[PDB]
């Protein structure tokens, strides 16, 4: 049942900064979580795809709890553009209903 | 870019108890997080698929950090068996490398 990884989950603040990444990012895009944490996801995005990815972040926060999916090229550690299909949605605190973070699942396609 | 959901992320203890579920579970399997949290995932598994799912949970902890993927039928709230493809892996504390959670991404096939 052993899988090689094909996706990783990240958490982001509303501006796009990585605040959590699981270790599958090493296999998927070549970076350790430590190399991504504190950086904006848009810094790893192909310049042509940056408005898509920005629009995704803006919209996911406007309709809290709605899921979006976007496709964009991600800069791997090995200096390749990797096509990524990322689903995004906000996670609300169960008690205040405020946005706690944006949850991204980033799949290499 | 709006997506209807057909996967959700859960976290589990080593025995399979749900300790986290995102709200996409409502669309995917019909339950609120509160209906899953504190129950074992095996309680929602078709009896014929229970040993596969047990074997998954046993092995993911043995090779901590390795990703596994299993297919099993999940009992939805609407009393239907839904085929689920679940990837599982343990998330390690960044400083001790001890297991903190099992992270499951549960996708309706």
């Amino acid at each position: 049942g052993v899988c090689q990884p094909t996706e990783f989950i990240s958490r982001h603040n509303i501006e796009g900064i990585f605040t959590f990444v699981d270790h599958r990012c090493v296999a998927t895009v070549g970076y350790q979580p430590q190399e991504l944490l504190g950086k904006n996801i848009v810094e790893f995005c192909h310049p042509e795809d940056q408005q898509l990815l920005r629009d995704s972040f803006q919209q996911v926060v406007k309709l809290k709890g709605q899921v979006l999916s976007v496709m964009f090229r991600f800069r791997s550690k090995n200096q390749e553009w990797l096509w990524m299909r990322t689903s995004s949605f906000t996670f609300q605190n169960p008690y205040s209903d405020e946005i706690e973070y944006i949850i991204c699942t980033n799949t290499n396609v």
